[PDB]
């Protein structure tokens, strides 16, 4: 019969057993809390300032002792977002994060629902960014382990407790679409005590898993690059005589290997440890050195043997030069391809194991 | 006969029956609020961290049953945008906004005026980032899905209830010029019903749709790719013993394609997944590839002619040998423009019928 | 003999007949004010965001027909910028701003003026990022239009009057030197009335004219185009039987136009439509394009010459293909120039006459 | 015997003749300052935005008639950086600045300190971004002078002066190492008087001097770029009869100067003028441009000598041919180091004097 | 039996010898604190503008002669983050630091504790941006001193102290995992003493190391150089009268330089001086610059031969110039690697003495 503003300024009233910064139940067990976590966006994943950029809908329910009614038909009360510093909220904050900050919409995004028997549920929306360390020993076959996790700022664990909820903690909004990686359904929940020299504190934590797609990864970098080589190894199949032709597709072949790499650097992040992208390059390099040193290496035999040819021994050199050139260029037609599926055999299973390794340590 | 500032403040005093934290009619059918949208400017649209920003005139109607006159000359009141404490505003929020803010300039962005029965209008300036999700299969043809949902804060469906206007809700001011897209005039404007554990709430969702421009992607990119297919053509019309001239266009052709190819990877948005830019630089790289493997298969030929020329059947093999390989020519010389426009047929279709698709679904 | 804060704080003092939401001279004329901009200082032209940033210092004078003294020496009082909420202030706000603030340096840049009679000047010092749509359908020689405009919020044109002022109302600080533009002293000055459903509001819009410079994009990405377009001309000018010199000569041409080409897209603003420069990056492309057809229509004759002379019937077509050929080379040795060179004038004309009429409508 | 806090609030009490906003000794002589300015940290120089960032310790130093103890035995009061609104504080603006904020670290960054006499020295540290016009005619080689200056925001000349220190006024802390420039130690500090309508204002102004490093301009884009126009002048000492390997040679040295030009485009600065460095790269495509263009000369000639030998007389014009492209070859031999070297004396003797010149005018 | 926020309210109440703006024990002694440093995050190391960002616990211990209980079970009271103005707090700022702010989550990230004695903690979490400056003269092979130093705002060395802990002064958390550089366990904790005109001022200062990692600057831009160059050794091993093979050779050994220099400048930092890697791409091209020289050398003898056998003292230098050529191919056939090896040691020599001796000096 009267209405609720005119009612809950009494409760946390002057005139009333209520303190703003004290512990519900004082001197007694410690009060728990269960949280829950609603993203509705993710991105902006950068790995220059190794962070990345939610907007959570973090949501707590608590019990406290006193605030109860008892004698009213309303089972649910609001409290105004303005004066939110009547009631008592146990400090939290986000150990990982950057930068933080709450939404400035036409309304006040907060909420506090205080119940019957004394149960307050406090839900607000808030933007900020976490920090996360990447690492990219192997590239173009990451995957990545993001986590977030929440402590009290000078709450003891006998004090203050921090508990994930029992069904539907951590719930995320269909239709996402980042531009890089892919999330997975894992959203596995840990806890962690901060051991100090004060006392245990309290922490829990979600662990997200992003793997990172290869698609354009495979379209450009890697299927041009192997063109190229196989293009190299067009010169063990053309003969010696016809000089500047299989030297002008040799040093063109190096020239079209560098621009490749060269050429897309700019699109690669920028560490300055090796990743896997810059090993295939590297190989593919040298396999292009070495089909124009097999070059030199044949036409500096043939050479001499028509050094010779202007100087049955004098012609007996003549055929057995002729016969070394052409068993360095069959050894080399047949050994050319062998060696590069055998070096991607075991790059492509040396990669597999690792990228899946690291998934199952979590 | 009296200043609306002297009467505005006893309206809503201290002794007088409002609260501003309570709702109009409480305890009876929910108030519903009439919206309207007028976008000022609009671009910005990142891929990165996907999302855009607008600049909007929100404008909200409702009723309310008390704050009425009905014994003055002034039809219309206005409030100072200072104290907008004082009057109840509905809790609405943007569902997946990243960031908002007013306006700052010289006076406070705000607007309220009360009529004669109790119709309240209120139109504020602000500006905001609305996160969208955008998908790059098809880059250069894509059509873009953008939408924005406005919600309630705590208020259920039976408590308060969005709606649009029935005329004019949103509204769109004359020459914006994207640097991107093009916006068309659809602007649907749907529902949604946020079904939750505690209950039903409002949602009313407008809906731009936006459409890429091709003219730069087809000056560039596609004619300078499709004149250098044209020139690695030029090598099945030039004689097999000019070995150099053959061997330098076909290197050069495939190097004038890489260039073309890396060169412009900085201009284009960065994602992990295919696109349909790079699956026409795979086939024109792989014609490229194609064009000097037929030179390879030719030039072993008739380079094993000659050396049978060195060593009738001496020379029958001979004309076998040169018959070979001009047929060889000929088919391939009919061959590579024949199955190249039969990929440029089935490629062109297969992304005209997927762009139209994605306008029909809205 | 008064100290004048004893007396400002008593014109607007609770006990006097003023009240700081209201009009002056109420229930009867307009209140116009007179305005006047001071551009301290002027750049980053971004065509992304589609804006420009500005720092002006705007100064109103408006007539009021109390606050008036007639009994004192001191004919200009000054006002404490802390409580400038005392006073009436007109709401000005711009229309086609994106994000305004304040300056916020060891005194709030405030000014406040209060003459004998009750005239009021308030001069202060902002900064401002105003929206401008930009085309560049030319890109190199266009010329641009930047407004801006600012209007009433809330207040009627029969309820408040905007005017320029009549001698110098917009100022440009001297020495600005736009890292991209040209700015022009034309500073035209319009009028805009904003009709809507409630009714016309005033406006008055200012209007630069900038120029863009096309010395850097002279000497570069046009001179070389057309070096090189000269360079491919080369080969009209050697003999037939040199096949791997004017191939070679061909392809390369073509590989320096396109990497002259998509070495400078990163220097380039980025649209979606076509502008000038890639229209001559096609044709420029087009002319090495057709440089190279020629010379496939040259080889293949000269081939088959060749291969008849394998082959007076036997030889009547051996100098009828040579002569076939030589007319080829020397109708293409006079034409390839002219076609370009009619090109050239219906090209510059064509951009001259469009950028001349984007001057005129202003 | 007592505490200043219980002191200094009763100097500037209610009870007391203090006026906050109202002049030292008024309706007198005009109260002037001394500054001082302290750089922390100098660097972001962007010529985008034209703007540079600083860190300053700003020191002022005023009497003030009043606010005298003479009965204290401490000298030297302190004033609380929270309430410095109870002091008078002098209006200063910076007049070129673009966005100025203080400093929010674990106390308030500001001091106050009243003498015994009455002088009061005012020191805080604040960070702000001040506009500079730039110049890039002559960029690798150009000298930048870069000015700050501060006034009164509404006071005349008659009211308040502006005066430096006299013994190190403008100090710099040791060990700055900008990544582009080198500053001086010149420090020149002028005045500047407004000259307004309403009257003089006072004005100062600092003044640094800048010199652009070329060490790395040199090595790189002017030694590839000096080797390669050698690496063109090759082909004046190869034989004409091997006309692929001259046009090869000739070709590829333009194709490798418009890769260095092109390929370092996007790390020099961007401007619409012309600069240094394109003359230079204009110069050096022209001269790689005029060495095929002589092969071009020298072609024709021995080629229609061969025509000519294919069809005395008929053989005195095959050595007058000789003799002609001999002629030529050997005055083009002699020429073309010439002239580049005496458009390199040219080129750095009105560079040179242009920078010096940049220098003396300050 | 009393809460303590009904007790701490009276410590430093109204009625209570305790003033917020005073120093403990005055007129006395300084009062010395205890810092320590948790540092949770590193990272954005950025060269442009010369500074880095962390986020730090910056836990302050120091004594106070008041505030004493000396009858209450409770050790350690607590007070409220919201009313940090009632208790003094020392004035401590960062001396090279461009921007700071606290932490704006849940609760107010700060932490007050008063002991039985009357010792304070204080204990916050603080984000900022400190300038360092950096010398990139060795740059792929560099080590970095990065400092900070926390100093007093208006408080003279007689009058407070600041001292470093004794026991893990500066700690950092496990796996920050940096993407450029290493850091390193030195810690090194140093003092200063600002001498002033004023007086002396307290300074503690600590000192980080950072080392950059080389391997994928040994991976991309060397191993490439140098097999480039090894390939341009190439045509010391070809006849001579394989004239456009061996220039074919050399000008596409340059052009690959060039375009594996130019390719790269887009990955490396932007400064004005020289650096380590462009003396390496310079000699890189000096190289192929002096392989294709030697070559004109050789070719301008052969050719004069050639002039010569178109004209025994006639074939005297036939064998003369013969000899010659071959000479002068064998001494730089031998001299090319051995100069280049003698280059590469004491490039070596050269950068590993300097790089170690800038870690002697810290
Ligand atoms: C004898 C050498 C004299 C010294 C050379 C020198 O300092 O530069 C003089 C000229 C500069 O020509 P300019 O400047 O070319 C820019 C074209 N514009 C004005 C329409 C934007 O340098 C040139 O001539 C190069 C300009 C190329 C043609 C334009
Ligand atoms: C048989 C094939 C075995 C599989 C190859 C493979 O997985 O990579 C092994 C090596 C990696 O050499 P690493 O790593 O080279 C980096 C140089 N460092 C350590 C000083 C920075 O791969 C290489 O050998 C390439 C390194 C080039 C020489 C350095
Ligand atoms: C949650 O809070 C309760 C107190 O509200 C903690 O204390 C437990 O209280 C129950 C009920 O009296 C006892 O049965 C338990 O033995 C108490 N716990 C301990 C450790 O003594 C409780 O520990 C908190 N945590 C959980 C997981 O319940
Ligand atoms: C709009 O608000 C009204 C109440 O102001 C809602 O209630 C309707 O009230 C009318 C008038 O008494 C009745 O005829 C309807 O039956 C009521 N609605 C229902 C669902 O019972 C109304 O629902 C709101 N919405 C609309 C679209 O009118
Ligand atoms: C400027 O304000 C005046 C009122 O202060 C407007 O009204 C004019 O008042 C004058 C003096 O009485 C009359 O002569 C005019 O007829 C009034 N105007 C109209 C439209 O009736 C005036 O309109 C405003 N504008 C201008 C340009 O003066
Ligand atoms: C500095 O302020 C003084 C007043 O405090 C200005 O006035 C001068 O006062 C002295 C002492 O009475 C006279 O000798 C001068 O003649 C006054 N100046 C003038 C212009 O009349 C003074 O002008 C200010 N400036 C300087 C540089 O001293
Ligand atoms: C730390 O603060 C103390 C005062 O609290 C400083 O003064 C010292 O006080 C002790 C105890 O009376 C004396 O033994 C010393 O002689 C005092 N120091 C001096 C310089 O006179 C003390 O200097 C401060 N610093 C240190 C390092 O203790």
């Amino acid at each position: 019969p009267m209405p609720p503003s005119e009612f809950l300024d009494k409760l946390m009233g002057k005139v009333s057993g209520y303190d703003a910064r004290i512990r519900p139940n004082f001197k007694g067990p410690p009060v728990n809390v269960t949280c829950n976590i609603f993203i509705n966006s993710f991105g902006s994943i950068a790995e220059t300032t190794m962070d990345y950029r939610v907007n959570i809908f973090l949501r707590q329910q608590w019990n406290d002792p006193r605030l109860a009614y008892s004698e009213y038909p309303d089972d649910s009360l609001d409290l105004d977002p303005s004066m939110l510093d009547s009631i008592w909220k146990p400090d939290l904050f986000f150990a990982n994060e950057k930068g933080a900050n709450f939404h400035e919409v036409t309304t006040d995004n907060k909420l506090l629902r205080i119940s019957k028997n004394g149960n307050v549920l406090y839900s607000i929306r808030i933007t900020l960014v976490l920090a996360c360390p990447m690492d990219l020993k192997n590239f173009p076959m990451d995957v990545q382990t993001c986590i977030m996790q929440l402590e009290s700022f000078g709450y003891t664990m006998n004090d203050l407790i921090f508990e994930w909820d029992e069904k539907g903690a951590v719930q995320v909004a269909d239709g996402l679409t980042l531009p890089q990686f892919i999330l997975k359904e894992e959203k596995d929940l840990r806890y962690c005590t901060k051991h100090y020299n004060t006392g245990k504190f309290t922490c829990i934590e979600a662990r997200f898993h992003l793997e990172r797609q290869m698609g354009y990864y495979l379209i450009q970098m890697y299927i041009p690059s192997l063109l190229i080589v196989i293009l190299s190894w067009v010169s063990f199949w053309i003969n010696m005589d016809a000089a500047p032709a299989r030297v002008g597709l040799g040093i063109t072949t190096v020239l079209t290997m560098t621009t490749q790499s060269s050429g897309s650097r700019a699109s690669l992040p920028k560490v300055s440890y090796v990743k896997a992208i810059d090993i295939w390059m590297a190989v593919c390099l040298l396999f292009v050195f070495s089909a124009l040193l097999e070059y030199a290496a044949v036409n500096f035999i043939a050479r001499q043997h028509k050094e010779l040819l202007r100087f049955k021994t004098v012609e007996e050199m003549r055929k057995l030069f002729i016969s070394r050139a052409k068993r360095i260029d069959t050894v080399s037609r047949v050994a050319f391809p062998l060696v590069f599926l055998i070096f991607n055999i075991f790059y492509w299973i040396t990669y597999k194991i690792i990228r899946s390794e690291d998934i199952h340590k979590q």
